[PDB]
């Protein structure tokens, strides 16, 4: 449910710009472990947390989802992202 | 207006899951003084504040209303909740 | 997520006949602990399981959701029902 | 009620492919005693049971109704089929 | 027809979560021989059967298709999956 | 599958004008052996083939399905028609 | 683009209450340098930042745009406000 | 096209009350040769014409289609009715 | 039903220009016995018929209802008009 | 209240066909003392009762209000009708 | 009009449970002469009246239409039912 | 079924004004044995009948359900009321 | 009628904020004798009048109904409130 | 303007119940000098004032217009009523 | 909230004729301090009160809002008007 629900959240909220784990706005900032490690702050420490944080506050071109998603929904989707990034989309 | 307006805010934004001060998602986390005291962080110190904080940031299954409601609207509704919880819905 | 997601499942699939935990078809077979204990087979052994089983296979007027819901969705909703029945809808 | 309710179940779930007791998909596998005896496994032993079993698990082009119908609904409709087949549709 | 029809069934019912033989929900449980062998029960004994069984009953986040698909449709799609997995999607 | 799948094809593509094996456009050109024998070219020689040919090229008011259906789908449905016509719809 | 895009953001999100740089809700809290200096916290230190902060978190009657706008969009619009306030709307 | 187009006209304009050639309003006034002969004026002289005339002017509960249908459309549908009535719907 | 149904027909189709039995288009051509007698052809022979005829064919500014209303509907409404005109609207 | 409330009842339920105390369906059966005396059964004996009875059971084209209105509402409106009829609408 | 209007009444009020003259609630209590004779009280004496009476008072699962329909409307629809049942829907 | 079905009838038709056996319109005329005995005519002879009679004809502010409910539905609900009143709601 | 009509007025105009005699806006100012006595001016002298006065002029967050309701409607509803408050909602 | 504007006010606000100077609710309380003298308090002393007062405060079934109309509007319409009553509507 | 809520009230109820603080009906009677001082009675003593009073009772062409707005809503909007008039709309 954690990861499995994150999938739902993802298609409904993230797939627009992160189809297939890519990045339709800023090309080189994708959701691949490689990039996630390179550009996400604190990704090596706590992957999920790092992602979750980003999702919550947004960044540059990327809006945050603080009001839109429940904390749970955010954990779930971050968890999904990490899990998907580990296998390679 | 403080409490009286909070009522408007409440029906329009909270009644969906907190009809009658209950909790349609997580049964045991209702808006009764009893529960509010038990589960809300800092409720005995500053009731309103505590509530307001929750509303602002959300929690688990409950989304936050940071972007959706104005700070005022949040104070107002929290104030309502407390007032209503004190008399017992 | 377990219980919290069950809530979603419930409104989308059960509220039609069990809005408020009642029973719009067969009056006396509601989702109150009292009734659940009285009429559900094995409720006193494993509440969730008992419920889940019912949901999966249906019973009399009540259709089963075997094909419609994923096992996970069924666990989740059953979990919700129990949790909600414990506090009293 | 047994047979009488099976009738309801039948129109709502079986008449699509078995209107008039025929077989719109596989011509020669109808619901006539003659055919039922010829192709249904164990029809001579326990007619109802045999039918019920088929309904529950499906077979080849025919889907099963395990999750969709309650066990009772299945008994009921099988009972109907047998009764109707005895009389000749 | 066996495999060829399974293809139809697949796009219509499975491609949503298994496009390209991947797994959009649970990353590491894909439809590659490698994974199918690793996680599917009895895959080495009877590939098709194993798959068919899964499809029929569902598993965890994956719903079953017992009522939705005819036994035949299930054989067909399982047959497709195996054939496609052998070649590598 | 041959005949059984033709059934699917039939409802999805032919039942509009041939529900019950009749002919809603040109009354007397139905799908009964009697008529099929009377009006279809080469029906006596190779029933299926004859039908299949018609389906592929269409005729007068009846459109052909050359591009719409795969050769297989056409064989299948023709096979169905013949089988159904032999038993009498 | 910084300032130029902020203009777009502004009409689409702020002009409703800050038409012409005024304040339709709270009269005396406008977007004129004079007022901005008087009431905005830290305006003399970093104008843009100060504004941006306000926009992000909202204040009293004014909602925040944390979830609605991307950080960039917020920088852009704040930049616009300052630039416009410097010349005098 | 005469008869074949009449079919289109028929479903679009007559099937509402004459589906299957019956009469949903006045039971015994159907479109069967038997009835058509019995109740339609001049049916044994010029079938089509008789029908066409009815369609044009309407009769009792049945509205006429003078303004709605083109003369051709009327000929066409009348022709269809006769042809269909001759074979027996 | 004759007169009583005519009432329905009347509001739905005639009241637009003949509310209260007046004539919103051509002032002096109302539905009062006085006028009806004066301007309607054959009103003193067969009131209903006269009216009915008008309704069917229309006249000058007034459209006819030949295709729109069934002959019965026309009889009914004409009957209503006469009955209402006799008492005086 | 008796008569005064009947007024409310009247506009809400009777004015549709009896606005101004007339009769839009059956012209000559109005609510004038003259007519009421002529056509209502027992009007001379107990005016109110007579009316009330009609209202309760309906008559020909006029539906009854047995289930729709409470006995009280019926008394009230009948009382109104009589009072209004006495003064002449 | 009698029968013809009953048709309107029927679709608007009865077709929901008696479309095609069947019985969607209680299978075996249809509107066929056969059944009507078997289960309706006094059907052999005065068909219409018998039906009308049922319609007026309802019976078991079937609600009555006393307040909803005018006596007239009830006569009309009963008349329709009988007429339709005589021919055979 | 008698009492058990009356429960269904009750929520669907009576709970609006008699939730919990109270009386939302006329305070002191509730459904408690105490009151029922005090105000219902003949309650002390045949409880059910007394109630049933009331339900059928209504009384003052309370509408009757003669046309709306079938006699069985009325018996059933009256039976429920009595049973519930004996037990104290 | 006095009290009984007040009930109608109440649901239509007061139940929005006083459902069940509570106070959805200002928690502690309910319609219980206890509170009514505590906060309503002159409640001990003339209950109805006191209430009626409030309803007419409104008070704080509660609007008055001077123009909306007739004096009568106001008496009626006040009378209801008192009667209901005496019994305890 | 005094009287002339009162006319506007009257059609817009009073004609609903006092068309033609009658009284659609309470028959015998019309706006004729005769009645006005008979039932209006102080009509003989200051006609206008008397009327105006009534309009302002309402009476029994008649609502007051205190908040709805400006004092002038009230003077104006009262003036109209008197003037019209003197002349006999 | 006082002023801030008045803003809401204003757009919803006053902007129609006082958009931008102007006066669409009577040109020279605007909501500018200048005019407010000139034409509003007692504006120099208690601005808010003066305004509030006007709003409550209306004046000439301007309707009053006595019944429509709660006293609180009236205070709020008056407060807004004054505040807005002080800075200059
Ligand atoms: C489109 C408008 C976006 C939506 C919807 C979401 N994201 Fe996004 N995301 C977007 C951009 C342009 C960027 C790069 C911003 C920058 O300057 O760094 C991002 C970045 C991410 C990242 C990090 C990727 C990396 O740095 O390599 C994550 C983890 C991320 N986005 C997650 C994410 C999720 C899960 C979303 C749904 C809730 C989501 N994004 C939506 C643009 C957009
Ligand atoms: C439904 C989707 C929700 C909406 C809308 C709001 N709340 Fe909620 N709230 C919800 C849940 C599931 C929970 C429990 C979450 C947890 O794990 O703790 C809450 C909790 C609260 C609480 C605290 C109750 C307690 O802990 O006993 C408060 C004070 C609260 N919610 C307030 C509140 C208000 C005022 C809302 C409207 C703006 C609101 N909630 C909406 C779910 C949802
Ligand atoms: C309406 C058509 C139904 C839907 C949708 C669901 N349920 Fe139901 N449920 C229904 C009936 C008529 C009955 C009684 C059947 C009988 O003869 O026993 C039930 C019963 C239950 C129960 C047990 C209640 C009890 O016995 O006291 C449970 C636990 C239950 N239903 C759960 C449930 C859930 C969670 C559903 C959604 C997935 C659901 N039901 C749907 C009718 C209907
Ligand atoms: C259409 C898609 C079907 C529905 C709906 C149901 N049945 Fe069916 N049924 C169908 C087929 C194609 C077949 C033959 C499959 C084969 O290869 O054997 C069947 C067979 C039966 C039979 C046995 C008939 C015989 O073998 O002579 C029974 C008893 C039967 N079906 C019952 C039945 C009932 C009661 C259904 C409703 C719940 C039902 N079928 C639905 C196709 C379809
Ligand atoms: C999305 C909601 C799903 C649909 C539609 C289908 N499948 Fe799926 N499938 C899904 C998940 C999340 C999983 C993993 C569940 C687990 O915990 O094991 C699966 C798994 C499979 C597998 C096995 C893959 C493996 O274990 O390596 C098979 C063979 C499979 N799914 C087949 C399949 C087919 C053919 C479907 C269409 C009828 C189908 N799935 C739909 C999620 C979903
Ligand atoms: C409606 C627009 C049609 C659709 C869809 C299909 N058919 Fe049809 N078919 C139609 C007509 C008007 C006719 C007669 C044309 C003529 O002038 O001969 C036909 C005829 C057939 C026949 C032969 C029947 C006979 O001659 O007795 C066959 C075998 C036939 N049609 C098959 C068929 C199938 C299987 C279709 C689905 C793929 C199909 N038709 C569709 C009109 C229409
Ligand atoms: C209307 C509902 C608002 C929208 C949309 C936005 N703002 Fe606003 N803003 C509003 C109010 C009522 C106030 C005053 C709140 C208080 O009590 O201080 C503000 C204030 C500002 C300010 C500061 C002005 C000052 O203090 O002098 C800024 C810089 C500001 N608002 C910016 C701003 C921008 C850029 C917006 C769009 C994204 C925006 N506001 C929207 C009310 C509302
Ligand atoms: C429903 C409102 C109707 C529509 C649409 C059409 N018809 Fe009809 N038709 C209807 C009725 C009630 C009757 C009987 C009227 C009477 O009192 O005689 C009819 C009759 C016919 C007939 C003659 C049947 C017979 O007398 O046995 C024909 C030939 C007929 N209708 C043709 C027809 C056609 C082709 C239509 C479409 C253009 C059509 N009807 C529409 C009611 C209705
Ligand atoms: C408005 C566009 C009309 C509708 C709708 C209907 N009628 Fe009419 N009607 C209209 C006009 C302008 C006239 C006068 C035309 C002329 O030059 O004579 C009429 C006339 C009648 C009459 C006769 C009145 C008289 O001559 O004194 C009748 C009997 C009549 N109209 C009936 C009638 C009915 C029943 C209608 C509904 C089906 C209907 N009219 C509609 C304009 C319009
Ligand atoms: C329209 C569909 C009607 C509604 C609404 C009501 N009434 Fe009616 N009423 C109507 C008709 C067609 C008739 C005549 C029926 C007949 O054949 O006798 C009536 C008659 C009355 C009468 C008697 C008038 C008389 O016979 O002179 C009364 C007293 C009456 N109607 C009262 C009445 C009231 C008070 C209604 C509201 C609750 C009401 N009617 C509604 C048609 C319709
Ligand atoms: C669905 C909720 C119904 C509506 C709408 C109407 N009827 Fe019905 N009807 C219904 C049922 C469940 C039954 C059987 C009740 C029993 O226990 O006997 C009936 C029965 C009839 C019958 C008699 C059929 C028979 O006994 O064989 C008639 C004549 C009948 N219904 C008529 C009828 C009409 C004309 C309606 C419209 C006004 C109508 N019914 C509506 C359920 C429902
Ligand atoms: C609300 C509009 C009502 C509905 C729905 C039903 N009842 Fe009622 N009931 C209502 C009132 C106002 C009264 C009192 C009327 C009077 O002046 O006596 C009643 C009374 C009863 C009673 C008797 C209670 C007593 O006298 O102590 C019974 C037994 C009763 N009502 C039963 C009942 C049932 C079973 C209903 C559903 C079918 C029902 N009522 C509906 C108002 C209303
Ligand atoms: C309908 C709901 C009403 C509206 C609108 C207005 N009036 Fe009325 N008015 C009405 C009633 C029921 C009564 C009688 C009340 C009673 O018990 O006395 C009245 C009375 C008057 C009168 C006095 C008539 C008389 O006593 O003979 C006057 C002068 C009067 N009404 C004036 C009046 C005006 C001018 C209105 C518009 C602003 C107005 N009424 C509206 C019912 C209704
Ligand atoms: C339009 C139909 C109006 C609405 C809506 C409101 N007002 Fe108005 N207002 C209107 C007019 C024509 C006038 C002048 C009347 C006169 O003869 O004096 C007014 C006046 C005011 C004023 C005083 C302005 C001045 O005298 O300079 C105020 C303070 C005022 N209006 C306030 C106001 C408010 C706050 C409203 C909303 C609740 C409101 N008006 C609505 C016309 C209309």
């Amino acid at each position: 449910g954690d990861v499995a629900a994150g999938a739902s959240v993802f298609s409904a909220n993230c797939a627009a710009c992160h189809m297939g784990g890519r990045n339709v706005i800023v090309a080189n900032k994708t959701l691949s472990k490689s990039d996630l490690a390179k550009y996400l702050k604190g990704f090596d420490d706590d992957a999920v947390a790092a992602v979750a944080y980003q999702v919550t506050n947004g960044k540059n071109a990327m809006p945050g989802f603080n009001g839109r998603l429940s904390p749970k929904q955010i954990e779930d989707v971050a968890a999904y992202v990490v899990d998907q990034a580990e296998k390679g989309w």
